């Protein structure tokens, strides 16, 4: 039964802190979990927490009834961010469920054959893009899929144009957000936060939020300026109801709740649709085997919602990129009670969980030896896969709600890229993964040959 838990180095009353003092923290707890096991104690000023790494137990911290989602110190920074809204509010504190009843409908299947038709505008304009360059001319991958992201959640949940390919460098919202995320990120090294050196960072940050915040004064604006009627994610948030209170989402809420959805539904996205680009261009035989499958099925000349679906293939390429490097790397969990995990480690009420994501995906006495290899075809069997073996969407009833959002559009995009496209691994790309909370691969640079194969028009 019961046994103690292995912990990393420590440094004095820092603890294990300086462990983490790298700008790829992530990628550290990764090194580390590959010496220790399948969990190890981390203690920081005042905080401890454990990070499991095997299905084994994870199997068991995914048991609902046994332990809650807890606001990890980085989402309880992120908070300062996004407020109570769906991703950085407590279960038991609902806004939460309140704001869950009345968002749920926005990401029915019935609701997601409305936002395809706008899918399709902005896989339009990516592809158009890319067959409009010069033939000296290099592709920016994150960069690109971050335009077609943040375009897409935009237009299909607030049917706001933020028009990112009619753009230089990146949205004055994606310059404040990241630089936003990377202080909530960087301020878990500080041992004293509020000292006067960081005041700098205090102000560039609440000028950042600034920034984000009047952008939301324009959706907001614009759609009280009218445009018929509507019935997407910014409408139910406006006049939608909780069935439980009959009530309506406070207005310091409906707020946070646009910054979440732009943020959260678009970040993660970008990244897997970065990170997928990246192992095709690396595994030639896998993009030819994807590639034939885009032509085989994509006959039309845009993308129907029955012929996204019929990717399947496609979609086991996306989910092995999620599997690799869930680009939402971890997220938290709490013991609602006193009780022992996987028969070896008892907790208290209250202790903290960190379920590291990477390393799950990694467990060989689930998915083989060949774990770092990138075969797509584990997926070709879903009713194979051990249950909470596979996690990048989080679990329970604060598991992503748009999960199906995001897959049906990286299908899309990703069907669409290989319709049209040869791809090019031009500066034979050494993966460099960026860390702002979430994943990227940075640097990441193709090429790509048109197949000369003309597009139609748009629904939307
Ligand atoms: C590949 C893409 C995505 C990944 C890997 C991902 C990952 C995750 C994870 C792990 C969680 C749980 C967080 C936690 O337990 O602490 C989550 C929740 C959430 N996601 Fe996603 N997500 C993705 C795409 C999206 C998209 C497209 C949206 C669009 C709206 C979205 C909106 C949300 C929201 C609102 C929550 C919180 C829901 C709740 O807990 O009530 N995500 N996501
Ligand atoms: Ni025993
Ligand atoms: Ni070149
Ligand atoms: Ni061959």
């Amino acid at each position: 039964t019961i046994k103690e838990m292995p912990q990393p180095k420590t440094f004095g009353e820092l603890k294990n802190l300086p462990l983490l003092n790298t700008d790829k923290p992530v990628q550290a707890l990764m090194k580390i979990a590959d010496e220790l096991g399948e969990i190890f104690k981390f203690e920081a000023p005042g905080l401890v927490t454990r990070y499991l790494s095997s299905q084994r137990l994870i199997k068991e911290a995914c048991d609902e009834s046994r332990f809650d989602k807890n606001l990890s110190q980085a989402l309880k920074f992120v908070r300062d961010i996004a407020g109570d809204g769906l991703v950085t509010s407590w279960t038991h504190e609902k806004n939460w469920k309140k704001a869950h009843n009345i968002l749920l409908p926005s990401f029915s299947q019935q609701a997601m054959k409305g936002y395809h038709a706008m899918m399709v505008d902005i896989a339009v304009q990516l592809v158009q893009k890319w067959e409009r360059l010069n033939a000296d001319e290099h592709i920016e991958v994150p960069e690109d899929m971050t335009r077609l992201t943040l375009d897409t959640i935009g237009l299909c949940g607030f049917n706001y144009r933020f028009n990112s390919f009619y753009r230089d460098q990146p949205h004055p919202f994606i310059t404040s957000m990241v630089r936003a995320l990377d202080e909530a990120m960087n301020k878990q090294q500080r041992a004293n936060p509020d000292d006067p050196a960081y005041d700098e960072n205090k102000r560039q940050f609440q000028e950042d939020i600034k920034v984000m915040n009047d952008l939301v004064d324009k959706i907001i604006a614009d759609r009280k300026a009218s445009g018929e009627q509507s019935d997407d994610l910014l409408t139910h948030m406006l006049n939608g109801k909780d069935p439980e209170t009959g009530e309506p989402l406070d207005d310091e809420n409906i707020r946070y709740q646009i910054i979440t959805f732009l943020i959260a539904g678009h970040v993660t996205t970008s990244g897997l649709l970065s990170f997928a680009l990246y192992f095709l261009v690396k595994n030639p035989h896998v993009l030819q085997k994807a590639a034939e499958e885009a032509a085989r099925v994509l006959v039309d000349p845009v993308p129907s919602y029955k012929q996204v679906k019929q990717l399947k293939y496609v979609g086991m390429v996306l989910n092995e990129a999620l599997r690799l490097w869930p680009t939402a790397p971890a997220f938290s969990l709490y013991a609602k009670e006193d009780t022992v995990l996987g028969g070896e480690y008892p907790l208290e009420k209250g202790d903290e969980l960190m379920v590291l994501i990477p390393q799950l995906h990694r467990d060989k006495t689930i998915w083989g030896d060949d774990v770092e290899e990138f075969r797509p075809e584990r997926f070709e069997n879903p009713s194979a896969i051990p249950q909470h073996a596979f996690k990048p969407f989080g679990n329970g009833q604060r598991a992503c709600i748009g999960q199906q959002f995001a897959l049906h559009e990286a299908t899309l995009v990703l069907g669409m890229m290989l319709k049209h496209f040869d791809f090019e691994d031009h500066t034979n790309y050494e993966l460099d993964i960026k860390e702002t909370l979430t994943l990227k691969p940075e640097g990441f640079v193709v090429k790509a040959k048109s197949k000369k194969i003309p597009l139609g028009g748009i629904p939307s």
